[PDB]
C-alpha cells in the first residue's frame, strides 16, 4: 500500500510538494523511486532515494530542479518539485525502486523493421 497526495494546478515556474504514504512493509529498509506517466506518454522514472536517505538519484530532466526526501519516523516520501515547466504535468507515482524489476540491467531489445 502506498497513497501519493499534493498534486493541483501549478502556474509555470511554480513549487509543489508531493507526499506518498506507506504501509505493510518495512519502509527504512526500502529504495523507493516516484516515476511519472506524462499524459499520453508511457512510464518515465524521475528520482530516487536511498532507504537511509543517505544516496538520492535524479534523471536529467528533473536534476537540480526537484529534491527527493524521506521521513523514516511517518514512513512517507516526499518529492519537492520547483522551477515547473510544461513537460512537468503528468500523473506522479511513488514506487519501491526494486521491488518488480530491475530496471536498470534487465531487457530485452526486440527491433521490427
Amino acid at each position: 500500500q502506498l497513497l501519493e497526495s499534493g498534486g493541483g494546478l501549478v502556474q509555470p515556474g511554480g513549487s509543489l510538494r508531493l507526499s506518498c504514504a506507506a504501509s505493510g512493509f518495512t519502509f527504512s529498509d526500502e529504495d523507493m523511486s516516484w516515476v511519472r506517466q506524462a499524459p499520453g506518454k508511457g512510464l518515465e522514472w524521475v528520482s530516487a532515494i536511498s532507504g537511509s536517505g543517505g544516496s538520492t538519484y535524479y534523471a536529467d530532466s528533473v536534476k537540480g530542479r526537484f529534491t527527493i526526501s524521506r521521513d523514516n519516523s511517518k514512513n512517507t516520501l516526499y518529492l519537492q518539485m520547483n522551477s515547473l515547466r510544461a513537460e512537468d504535468t503528468a500523473v506522479y507515482y511513488c514506487a519501491k525502486s526494486y521491488g518488480a524489476f530491475d530496471y536498470w540491467g534487465q531487457g530485452t531489445l526486440v527491433t521490427v523493421s
